[PDB]
């Protein structure tokens, strides 16, 4: 849908499976509140998160918990978990991808914001 | 110092200057508190954030407005900030250096962590 | 196919598309030889590079023209070119992606060895 | 230096020990010459590779073997090395830092360049 997720893992060289996802969206008051959430499948990937009548414009946050798929591989992790902080003000393209490359002390996260 | 920040521009290839950094520490409430901040200085770097004393064991987060950054260069960025969250001297002291590597449509964290010996 | 490339732009943040891609296998006598090339697609993807029968274990290079693609931004880059050195030795999983995440004095490089 | 090299493990959190780097430099014939060796040392550092003098224009390929560094820790990597090219001091003399952040099956790397004045 215009939400996807692919999440990789750097020292296996392999999609980063059955990682929990959980999507906010930053409400009036402030604070976060549930959106959407998944665990990522066999190609590390998490899709139709939402649909384009409910994804508004606004500030959402996407927190991957890397914390529980690297204790599960038995490796001590550095980071609680990551987050991704932006807002979406679909006034052009359509479709955002969030990328996370995952290491035990390291994660880098692009995204690929494009119209089709 | 116990705690070290240091954050690179990738489109220009050299340290980002003037970068607000804040620090909080997970409350006994489960709630955010302000723990230190500064600004990176003309390497990049952001050290006297803290000391050995202060810094106790818990949950810190540390965020980057890299929002700012950017805007102030004429790019408008994809994210709002860099957030690292990570688990501190739980066993007994360490050295964290946080570093950032920072693209207007990416960003990269890893974290150096070395033993003083305690 | 069994070698696909994938390259990003972490400045625009979009698939970074018509990049000259060019993949060598070191022959014996230790140079580099012309096994295949192409132009990254609009989705900023290369298939169907190789096939199975010719993908042969051995070393391979994939060099990526980083510097073209960037001048064309009018934008001054760092690196020469980025390449990527690996050997294929396909004893187990099948497909390799060599992704590559650009940006002018940066680029980050992650492979993913799958099997279906 | 004019020429320095930064390398740390995303894998354990701690700068790159040991790891060998040769220098080449794009010779008058198209042919890559050595130009520099070394190891990086406990702080995952390599400087005292050249002078000022020494450093002149040109087209520059630094090599990380990244394998045998990964090798000698009990996991096989997918990269042979890590290798960045770049021209240097076209525009008068510069300070170059190349940094690589290394991973098994990954590996990032930025470039830093100060004006030294000149
Ligand atoms: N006191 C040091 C500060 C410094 C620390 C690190 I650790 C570092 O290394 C990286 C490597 C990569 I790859 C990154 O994405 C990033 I951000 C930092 C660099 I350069 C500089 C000095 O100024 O000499
Ligand atoms: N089904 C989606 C899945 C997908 C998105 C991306 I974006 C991607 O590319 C990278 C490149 C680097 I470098 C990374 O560190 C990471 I994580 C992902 C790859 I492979 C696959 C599609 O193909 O559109």
């Amino acid at each position: 849908c215009p939400l996807m997720v692919k999440v990789l893992d750097a020292v296996r060289g392999s999609p980063a499976i059955n990682v929990a996802v959980h999507v906010f969206r930053k409400a009036a008051d402030d604070t976060w509140e549930p959106f959407a959430s998944g665990k990522t499948s066999e190609s590390g990937e998490l899709h139709g998160l939402t649909t384009e009548e409910e994804f508004v414009e606004g500030i959402y946050k996407v927190e991957i918990d890397t914390k529980s798929y690297w204790k599960a591989l038995g490796i001590s992790p550095f980071h609680e978990h990551a987050e991704v902080v932006f807002t979406a003000n679909d006034s052009g393209p359509r479709r955002y991808t969030i990328a996370a490359l995952l290491s035990p002390y390291s994660y880098s996260t692009t995204a690929v914001v494009t119209n089709p």
